[PDB]
């Protein structure tokens, strides 16, 4: 459906006084979460700071009221924002200031798992000076009940103050001294292909813990069908390299890589990952091909795209994974790319490449291209 162009355009929607820009693959507009909070959220102090802006409609109603820092970690989201004329900054939420803020704006980034969220929420709380204000907005669908109560037990007062559907906004206020941050990194031995690795990453990585079925899957086809030393010298990029699985193994096969990743925390985790086991590869925090030059090719292109758990339809972004691949190979180049057998890539791999191979089919389905001239 969507085309590179418009993948990667950047649209700005007006509202009340002004314009917010928005893009596939961003978070924060049509979700009802932010949607609440901006219906709810008033300045309080000087210093606000949100932890988890998105396309930044949350926290809009503060702009230009107070000063507002918004901590962003998608690449695409950070598109959107400097494009609005949002200030924002390319960090991690627990990388907020201790006690310098009057106000701190969280949507539950729920979707990120448990670990992403205590970790916010206790930034939070130690981002915030003693008597600071905090807007917790969520969905009772995802936590919002448990991290409430959490959220209230780190700080002490705390009440809801908006309700709409499963949605709510809390507002509470820090009565008592933060604890420290929670130890952030994690760390576990894989094997593969006959390889010892230690992988090491932060909270909301895909696949944490350990190296995903699917990925493996893929790295057994690709040397199959290329063998050992298929990649040695050779312009590698990994199209959602999350912290590494893919990544070091094509670095230590003496390949060339680029690793393209929109998640913050997930590039510093395959940084840290290339860092401890001793090798080099291009770690960029990118919305999809968004940091290459308009010139820049590969020889191999490997993925295992974004999904939705228990889902039947392709993601835009997954969509935008193979156009980029088959935009990016050089005539001759391949392409390998794994997904659970719910997914529909062998005719969008038809239109794409022009025709497909299928190297793997077990509790996930492993297929190839090449890129004709
Ligand atoms: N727009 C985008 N641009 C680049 N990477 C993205 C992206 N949207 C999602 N991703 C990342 O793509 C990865 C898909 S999950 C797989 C990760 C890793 N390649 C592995 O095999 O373990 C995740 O890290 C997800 O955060």
């Amino acid at each position: 459906s969507l085309t590179r162009e418009a993948y990667h355009r950047l649209t700005p929607l007006p509202h009340p006084g002004g314009r917010l820009f928005i893009k596939p693959g961003a978070r924060g507009y049509r979700d009802p979460v932010h949607d609440l909070l901006q219906k709810t959220v008033e300045p309080f102090g000087e210093r606000a700071l949100d932890l988890n802006p998105g396309v930044g409609w949350g926290s809009l109603p503060l702009e230009g009221r107070m000063a507002v820092e918004r901590l962003e970690t998608s690449r695409a989201a950070f598109r959107c924002l400097t494009a609005s004329g949002l200030q924002a900054r390319l960090a991690l939420p627990w990388e907020a200031a201790a006690g310098a803020y009057d106000l701190v704006v969280l949507a539950l980034p729920a979707g990120r798992g448990t670990a992403y969220v205590q970790a916010s929420l206790v930034a939070a709380a130690r981002a915030l000076r003693m008597g600071g204000r905090l807007y917790l907005a969520g969905d009772k669908n995802k936590g919002f009940e448990r991290y409430f109560k959490e959220a209230r037990a780190l700080l002490g007062y705390g009440v809801v103050v908006r309700r709409e559907g499963p949605y709510r906004v809390a507002l509470l206020e820090k009565e008592k001294e933060a604890p420290p941050l929670p130890s952030l990194w994690r760390a576990f031995s894989a094997r593969i292909l006959g390889a010892e690795y230690t992988f090491h990453h932060l909270p909301g990585v895909f696949s944490a813990g350990k190296v995903d079925p699917a990925s493996l899957l893929l790295l057994e086809a690709l040397q199959e069908r290329l063998g050992p030393e298929g990649v040695r010298g050779r312009q590698v990029l990994d199209l959602g390299a999350g912290y590494g699985a893919l990544t070091l193994p094509l670095a230590r096969m003496g390949a060339e890589v680029v690793g393209v990743e929109d998640d913050l925390a997930s590039v510093l985790s395959l940084q840290k990952g290339l860092e401890a086991n001793a090798l080099k590869a291009q770690a960029l925090h990118s919305d999809v091909d968004e940091a290459l030059t308009e010139e820049a090719r590969f020889d191999i292109i490997v993925t295992n795209p974004p999904f939705h758990v228990g889902g039947a339809v392709i993601l835009d972004v997954a969509q935008a994974f193979v156009n980029v691949a088959a935009a990016r190979l050089r005539p001759g180049g391949v392409f390998f790319l794994v997904s659970n057998p719910f997914l529909k890539y062998e005719p969008l791999l038809e239109e794409k490449f022009g025709a497909f191979q299928t190297l793997k089919v077990a509790e996930y389905k492993v297929l190839f291209a090449e890129k004709r001239g």
